[PDB]
């Protein structure tokens, strides 16, 4: 066990292992602080969690991220560094804090102030499908990507963070808000059972963002967003129709008038043509017929990147939890479990 000393942060007690020095607030699910880490060298951010087991719904929601951080294992996904309590017993154990790589900017500090060539594109997009061949190989899902959950260098190297933990509520979905401008139509109105195809809709609206530099659906709220979203690509035809399961969302769709597919080339003037062609097999308005990340990293875009021997899949990772009734006492003994079994990377 490690010594550990106290301070007061912004209203907040941080109790921490001495290799963490140089402690200084950047924000706040809870509250997190920049460090120096004097055993590897790093600058790296601490998250204290806020009131982990405080009911069963927060302490399955503490249990869920930790699983989630402890698998991921992957040069183009947020990894683990540490993480550790200061109880010495279950009996005392009250607190979580989680440690990982300081992140700088993100692709929105570089979307909107900087010139991107197609070769910026190719590359940025290249490496979210990398990692999501990883995490989709897992059968994890991220449900929330978009600019402000995508991590990049200096030599324009990229992180997927933050994944979804089940979290947005509907005030934060409401209006003409970035939260809801990359998400795909069958979630963003409950059409039906969502799965992975979901992350790759999200992909496309970020490369057509990267292309223009204009948001692509900047809806003032999820009618408007539909209205934009059935101008480029169609309305539905009667194939997706039956695969929508409320007979209400089934009714209003009717309501509109039939509309056909733009033509991309139009839309995107200028881009490259392999460019123009990608997008039109992400942006599919039936999930069912969406490219996949796996399919995606194959495709002529990427000649220039593209190593089928350099594109690793993932460990099994067992989701059986989610399925199960416990108490807090059980969610958090479960969780401290995780805490004491950890392993730091090499
Ligand atoms: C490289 C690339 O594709 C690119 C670059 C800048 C802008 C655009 N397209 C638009 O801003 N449009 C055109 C017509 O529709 C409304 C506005 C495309
Ligand atoms: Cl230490
Ligand atoms: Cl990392
Ligand atoms: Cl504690
Ligand atoms: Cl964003
Ligand atoms: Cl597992
Ligand atoms: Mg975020």
């Amino acid at each position: 066990r490690p010594t550990f000393y106290r301070q007061e942060l912004n209203k907040t007690i941080w109790e921490v292992p001495e290799r963490y020095q140089n402690l200084s607030p950047v924000g706040s699910y809870g509250s997190v602080c920049a460090a120096f880490d004097t055993k590897t060298g790093h600058r790296v951010a601490v998250k204290k969690l806020s009131r982990p087991f405080q009911s069963i719904i927060h302490a399955k929601r503490t249990y869920r991220e930790l699983r989630l951080l402890k698998h991921m294992k992957h040069e183009n996904v947020i990894g683990l560094l540490d993480v550790f309590t200061p109880a010495r017993s279950l009996e005392e154990f009250n607190d979580v804090y989680l440690v990982t790589h300081l992140m700088g900017a993100d692709l929105n500090n570089i979307v909107k102030c900087q010139k991107l060539t197609d070769d910026h594109v190719q590359f940025l997009i290249y490496q979210i499908l990398r990692g999501l061949k990883y995490i989709h190989s897992a059968d994890i899902i991220h449900r929330d990507l978009k600019p402000s959950n995508l991590a990049v260098n200096e030599d324009c190297e990229l992180k997927i963070l933050d994944f979804g933990l089940a979290r947005h509520t509907d005030d934060e979905m409401t209006g003409y808000v970035a939260t809801r401008w990359y998400r795909a139509p069958e979630i963003m109105l409950n059409w039906m059972h969502y799965n992975q195809t979901v992350d790759i809709w999200s992909v496309g609206c970020i490369m057509a963002e990267l292309l223009t530099g204009r948001t692509l659906f900047p809806g003032t709220d999820h009618i408007d967003q539909l209205k934009l979203i059935l101008r480029l690509v169609g309305t539905p035809g009667a194939e997706l129709l039956k695969k929508i399961s409320s007979e209400s969302a089934r009714n209003y769709i009717q309501s509109l008038a039939q509309m056909p597919k733009m033509n991309f080339a139009n839309v995107f003037i200028g881009a490259n043509p392999l460019a123009v062609d990608l997008l039109e097999k992400m942006l599919v308005l039936d999930s069912d017929k969406r490219i996949t990340a796996a399919q995606a990293l194959a495709h002529a875009y990427f000649a220039q990147y593209h190593d089928p021997d350099d594109e690793p899949v993932a460990d099994p990772y067992d989701q059986s939890f989610e399925s199960r009734d416990l108490l807090i006492d059980e969610w958090k003994s479960l969780t401290y479990d995780e805490v004491i079994s950890f392993v730091p990377p090499p």
